[PDB]
């Protein structure tokens, strides 16, 4: 039955979310969170393969939210790629402070899953996420740059892998000391301090 | 003697504990197997560590030393100079972990094979403490450039601090999963002066 599919494979990544959070990667298996979902008869081994298929599944599961000022930004025909980057970033940020699930997902993929030889596709699939990102920002940037809204000579490269680092860093910091950053009150600093760097500084023109 | 020995066992042990928390990941390993990597015994391992925790603390600590003189100078009220000693210090911090095969296999450690969980709960508190710690010291420095004219007067150096250890340690990260997408080494003075553009001219990091 199709409904019921999808029904049982939402049901097993809740329960992973929940699982992972707790135990971490390294020690749940895919026996535990059918135990924690409800689910039996092997059911979890019709969806997953293993569990970097769950881990990958929940990485994926970020990119739907900004899939449309993803698009935006990297459209030629856009005309506000850099405020569409903008409102990106504020998004990203928005839904990490006030989404539970947004929030939980990140903290399992960034504090509690371990790159190991024995689950090599964790670090594989990480690698491809970040190379897929820094593409998209990459051209997005090139498309500001020929809209006139960045310099005619940044290096869009170099200044996609900035903002990349400036952004995950800040997460991060948010994610490990709540206190220390009003990300949601300060959300339009935050985002404006990273565009800043790729508008003014010297360092990164080419 | 007996503190010479200690001594010389307690590095086996950090050693030994490099390549098995670097194999297979800290959540998995245990000071049993570290022990028989190191060729010491149980009791020997469990007499220097109490428990993983420990050690992870330990490897977590060594990173401070190299950079302590250079951190102490941008700190310095009286140092003339402390925008320019913090961009010697990230460029040693940089220079360190791409040369350094024992500091870079400690970050990856660190960042990437080392799980906050309830059952360690002491491994994030550490590393919020270590975070804590360094952010005071990056604000002092910048408190110490505005007041010796190198940045913006009215630049929030809370804010700035964030911003600039956001920027390295996104960096840092970016390097260790994807060493080819950053030149980390032979771009080293423009990758610190990215980040130090963005202190001094963003108007964002102002109050
Ligand atoms: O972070 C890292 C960096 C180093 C490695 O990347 C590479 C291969 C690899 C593959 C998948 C992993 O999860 C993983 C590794 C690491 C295990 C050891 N290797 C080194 C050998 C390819 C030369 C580790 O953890
Ligand atoms: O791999 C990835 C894929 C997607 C992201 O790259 C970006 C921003 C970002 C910044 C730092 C990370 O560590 C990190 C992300 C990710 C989190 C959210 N995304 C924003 C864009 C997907 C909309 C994640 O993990
Ligand atoms: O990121 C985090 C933030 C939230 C927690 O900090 C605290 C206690 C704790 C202790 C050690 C951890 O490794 C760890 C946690 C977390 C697990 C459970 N929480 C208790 C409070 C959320 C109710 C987690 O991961
Ligand atoms: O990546 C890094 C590189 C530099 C550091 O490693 C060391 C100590 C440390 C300990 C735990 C961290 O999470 C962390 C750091 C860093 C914070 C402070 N440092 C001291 C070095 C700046 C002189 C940071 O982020
Ligand atoms: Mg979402
Ligand atoms: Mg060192």
């Amino acid at each position: 039955t199709k409904e019921e599919a999808q029904e049982t494979r939402a049901q097993i990544i809740e329960a992973a979310e929940r699982a992972f959070y707790k135990r971490g990667v390294a020690r749940t298996t895919l026996a535990d969170i059918a135990e924690l979902a409800g689910v039996t008869r092997g059911a979890i081994y019709w969806h997953f393969n293993n569990k970097a298929e769950l881990v990958q599944a929940l990485l994926d599961s970020l990119h739907e939210t900004h899939d449309h000022l993803l698009r935006a930004s990297e459209s030629e025909d856009e005309v506000d790629p850099l405020g569409c980057m903008r409102k990106l970033w504020l998004q990203v940020f928005n839904e990490l402070v006030l989404d539970a699930r947004t929030r939980r997902i990140m903290e399992i993929l960034f504090h509690k899953c371990e790159f190991t030889d024995d689950m090599c596709e964790i670090r594989q699939q990480r690698q491809s996420a970040v190379l897929d990102c820094h593409k998209g920002i990459t051209l997005a940037l090139a498309n500001a740059v020929r809209r006139g809204q960045l310099p005619g000579e940044l290096d869009a490269e170099r200044a996609a892998v900035a903002m990349f680092a400036y952004v995950d860093g800040l997460i991060r910091r948010w994610l490990l000391l709540p206190d220390s950053v009003d990300l949601l009150g300060d959300v339009e600093k935050w985002v404006d301090t990273g565009l800043d760097m790729l508008r003014l500084s010297p360092a990164l023109r080419k």
